[PDB]
């Protein structure tokens, strides 16, 4: 896209829970950008309170940036009753529950209830992942038949994979869910059900993700019974901001 | 040039706020006075990156990208250091642990704390959700959320006549300006809570003393109330960015 805007966002994405502050050196090294470019961008963000210059010489997110993060948090937060349903589903299954939407050719988690299991899905909120792998992507594609060829072209299987991706999406339509093992990343499995608006359009994918050794055939019937009831309940409650 | 685009991106994001959570393209043009073709191009790059999301009603909200800093923001949130100073002095002045609570769903959560040096004191853990149906802080937080009282009441271990009771005590707090309760949370504990408000006067947090009932005596509570009232007023004057 627009280069300098790509770069500021690239820079901001370096700040996360594990890296709450960042030196000039770290921002340069993580952006691959030139120091003189990074120095100017950082000074601009500082001036506008998008970043804060700290006493140790490092930087952190500034008050303006935190204001937007809070606002987006409220924009995307499901109703409290929907969060309660997700929390009960995580407890009932012992798996992290992710509520994904599509943005372009990506899927992104916009609400999450982690389980207490020490090995579990902790896919980060707000980070784009591809549509071509995993259960949620193929559920979101039920509402985007026109994107299937572009998603296959985006996948490492390449354009010729479009027909089989189309088939898999349609299999999910008939079953009413996707249960997939080790497509995204070895050891990882996902079960996803569609969340629908009043028109029956699929607007989001309610998904359990976790270690494939807990998504075994003796356990998934229960996962399926609980997740289906939850997705039906959340669809009926409605997700106003979608 | 590169910096010009970045200022424009900031100028556009600045038009999103609590009162205007979504903006149409016309609003983004009017609010920035940028040429429409310039705004269209920047909004395109922003949507492609999920910084903004195009909605069906033609408007844009902040998009899911921004959620990727939610966990970081939560973990590093702290009150202004001048607010921590006031809480610390309140703890010294009363001899009690000072808790700053907010509501999260149907729960109260301590998000900042200044413990006293007393060997018997309140030592509630930070960031652990506790119920809203017992104690002074819970009834102060429910000042901003009367629509939640019934559900909070159903969450208690109490009988069906308790919704009404809770509703009445929350109201008594609104009239008096604080809550002072004994033995609700557990035997031997007491709590005094004052509202902390945003600029509008909405209750966003509850400044709270908790400790042994035997220190919340007739002789002591007037001074506890006088100190906590002043501190709350001072903290609300300073403001609580992140809560409001």
């Amino acid at each position: 896209g627009v280069r300098s805007v790509t770069r500021v966002i690239d820079l901001l994405e370096l700040f996360d829970a594990a890296h709450p502050t960042r030196s000039l050196k770290e921002l340069v090294e993580g952006t691959k950008l030139p120091k003189t470019t990074v120095v100017r961008l950082v000074a601009t963000m500082c001036a506008r309170s998008v970043l804060t210059s700290r006493a140790d010489g490092s930087y952190s997110l500034g008050p303006e940036m935190l204001r937007w993060v809070r606002l987006a948090g409220r924009t995307w937060a499901p109703p409290e009753e929907v969060v309660d349903i997700m929390r009960q589903l995580s407890a009932d299954t012992g798996e992290t529950v992710n509520l994904y939407i599509r943005q372009g050719l990506s899927r992104v988690v916009v609400a999450q209830c982690e389980s207490t299991a020490t090995v579990r899905s902790v896919i980060p909120l707000g980070v784009p992942y591809p549509l071509w792998a995993g259960a949620a992507g193929k559920i979101l594609l039920l509402a985007a038949p026109e994107l299937i060829d572009d998603v296959a072209a985006d996948s490492p299987h390449g354009p010729e994979f479009a027909d089989q991706l189309r088939e898999k999406v349609e299999d999910g339509r008939e079953r009413g869910y996707q249960l997939v093992h080790g497509e995204r990343e070895l050891g990882s499995s996902g079960l996803s059900f569609p969340l629908v608006d009043s028109h029956g359009t699929v607007v989001a994918a309610l998904t359990l993700g976790g270690p494939t050794g807990r998504f075994t055939e003796d356990r998934t019937p229960h996962y399926i019974e609980c997740t289906r009831a939850a997705a039906e309940e959340i669809s009926a409650i409605g997700l106003p901001g979608l």
